[PDB]
């Protein structure tokens, strides 16, 4: 079952979450046998696995007013992740702080649960070498090879365009200039203008939103790949 | 300090490949005459190494008995050894490299000649903090995405551009020369069936190293200020 949880994990796209005082993202999956969370700031990334037994003691520490199955607050959970990972701009009505304590960090959730308050607590500890690796390093590399691929993929269609209007050209089409047109595509302006122009901006990380709004489609097909292939 | 120095300057450098008997290796590093820093990843597990003067001087006295010169010509002779070789891999090298596993370390190994003797040196490595993890891969490598992203954007506006300049060419010309025209959707479609498996394969971190130093170099450099 804890296999199962980090797989599944590794298949999820990371959200974006507002918290009281800063933000994190968070990528999450949740089942019948519990949690697997991996969490970041963009310095430092954080884990934890939960089992069902886990879940029962720490539901009776955190909660006196009500009492349900561990599936049934594994399920409010999902409940809660889920339609605040895909916008926040989903009337959520749950609040979530945290605060550090050497390696490790609480992420604390106040819902409601059956009209009542529910409490759950996240006690996450600094991710292994080898979950960083493999949720962050590895399909960051390989979504940038990717991307790298795409922009040789269009610049070669470029360059069939520019062919086709060349075509045109040597045949009469036009004899004077007499707009302004497109230049002929060459890569090594295009990408020195870039640098100068358009990098400072585009690469910037901020607050992580960006990834999150922008790269996730890319990340779960990058991440899916890998799975497949390390069978 | 020397090392926030040694720091800054290792943060600038690109990845380079490097080829071992057994297998192969990231690695980056930064030497000066105030000692080096190195970074060495397999994909797995990223390792760290600083040295300053004294570690350089009684490292290469222990390993070098009958050998002179000052820490300064030492770091010297390794970062002629070593950076040669990080340029280019198909570049004549003077040095043998191995490279071994002992617990949570990194030991890589290098054999050389200086003078008609022989000359050694150990870089030993420790597991690298996750402010380094993120500082020289997780930060850079999300930055460069985003970048590539903006660039895939604007030569589909390029090319969007070009076909309304050819609709308007055909104010007829042989059809077999007459382009697709561009559409973003149906491109990205394409490509994530058909082209992703193949274009995401890291394998040994080879076309990275290959491909895209000259961006991760202007990603590092930005996001120091």
């Amino acid at each position: 079952g804890m296999e199962e949880l980090e797989q599944g994990l590794l298949m999820q796209p990371w959200a974006w979450l507002q918290l009281a005082e800063n933000s994190l993202l968070a990528k999450v999956f949740i089942t019948k046998q519990g949690y697997a969370l991996l969490v970041s700031d963009l310095q430092q990334v954080w884990h934890e696995q939960v089992d069902t037994s886990v879940v029962s003691q720490r539901a009776k520490e955190l909660n006196k007013r009500l009492t349900a199955p561990p599936a049934a607050f594994l399920c409010h959970l999902d409940n809660l992740l889920r339609p605040l990972l895909k916008d926040a701009a989903h009337p959520s009505e749950a609040t979530f702080s945290c605060d550090c304590v050497a390696d490790a960090l609480i992420l604390r959730v106040r819902s409601e649960l059956s009209g009542l308050p529910f409490y759950w607590n996240f006690h996450c500890m600094l991710a292994s070498p080898s979950l960083v690796s493999q949720h962050l390093i590895r399909p960051l590399m390989g979504m940038s090879l990717a991307l790298q691929c795409q922009v040789r993929e269009l610049a070669t269609l470029l360059h069939m365009k520019d062919l086709e209007i060349q075509d045109y050209q040597e045949s009469g089409a036009t004899l004077i200039r007499d707009r302004l047109k497109t230049e002929p595509f060459e890569e090594n302006s295009f990408l020195e203008q870039f640098m100068i122009e358009k990098l400072p901006e585009a690469c910037s990380i901020g607050d992580g939103k960006p990834f999150v709004m922008n790269l996730q489609d890319l990340y779960m097909a990058v991440t899916t790949q890998e799975v497949q292939v390390g069978q």
